[PDB]
């Protein structure tokens, strides 16, 4: 019954080496994963670029009257 | 010995939900935004901007030649 | 005997407590990383911006051209 369960413990052992060699792979993989915390200033740019595009090409549209 | 039992039974418990925690956080990684994919975003947009900004001065000097506001 | 064993799951009890914080860590780091799927509507105005902005500077070639 003791040999059983220091068997037991052993295997328990393995397991959470097994997980801690998991965990240090997720943290590196994670590493490599884009933080929402930086996703805003490019949102931003987006957005000031959809507003810029948008008064160009009422802008444009209206030259074009003129011009024609 | 049988309290040694109890803590080897409270840890086996542990060990397993350890376990599965840890599969449903490799598939939540696995769906996370690469930053190297948001690397050549970045890219498309700074050339956006750079390409708008010469698009604002061409379209102010032709509203001027044909007398617009 | 019986002090071997208890080392071993003093051991294993230290291992665990190990793992449970780090694991408990890496959730929340995971949960601050940007989802893939909430990508999709910036992706797409940028797609839609290089769309837009070729044919404005295909447009202005052409009114420049008209202006004299």
């Amino acid at each position: 019954h003791m040999k059983q369960l220091e068997d037991k413990v052993e295997e328990l052992l393995s397991k959470v080496y097994h997980l801690e060699n998991e965990v240090a792979r997720l943290k590196k993989l994670i590493a490599n994963k884009e933080d929402k915390a930086d996703m805003k200033q490019l949102e931003d740019k987006v957005e000031e670029l959809l507003s810029k595009v948008y008064h160009l090409e009422n802008e444009v549209a209206r030259l074009k009257k003129l011009v024609g």
